[PDB]
């Protein structure tokens, strides 16, 4: 079942520079690795895929000002993505997220969201929805995540 779209929230920002990394060595926060797929009709991987993330900080807070906890990849050969972060807070009235903007080449955006499991906030934001959570293991240090996309596209 193809990924279910969602609002964009507040805090876009276009033109996000391309980077698989949005953190550094001495970025505050609980390390955070997402990575999958993304698949088309009949499990195709699909390669060349836009993906553009964004999310808030480890104090829930986004960046308006520059393009911090921004940047954009597009999918391997294999149709993989890989997105190196730390997990962030709770923006108030939201459960934990991380938004991202997929684009299929050629067609249009798929605009939408990623939970985490077992946050409380779940049971009260509405824009959560089962579909859109990753798969949440402990991986040494901090947390390894895992989602596949899947788009109605051939
Ligand atoms: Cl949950
Ligand atoms: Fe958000």
């Amino acid at each position: 079942d193809p990924t279910p779209d969602q609002m964009e929230g507040p805090y876009f920002k276009p033109d996000s520079p391309p980077r698989t990394s949005l953190v550094t060595s001495s970025t505050p926060g609980v390390p955070l690795t997402v990575s999958g797929y993304v698949f088309g009709r009949a499990c195709k991987p699909l390669t060349g895929v836009l993906l553009d993330f964004w999310q808030a900080d480890t104090g829930g807070a986004y960046d308006m000002t520059g393009f911090a906890f921004r940047g954009h990849q597009f999918t391997g050969a294999d149709g993989s993505f890989t997105l190196r972060t730390i997990v962030p807070g709770l923006y108030p009235g939201r459960t934990r997220h991380i938004h991202v903007k997929a684009q299929a080449p050629g067609r249009p955006v798929l605009t939408t969201q990623l939970y985490f499991p077992g946050e409380p906030r779940n049971t009260t934001d509405a824009l959560f929805d089962p579909a859109l959570l990753m798969n949440v293991r402990s991986a040494g240090p901090g947390r390894e995540g895992t989602f596949d996309f899947v788009l109605d596209v051939a």
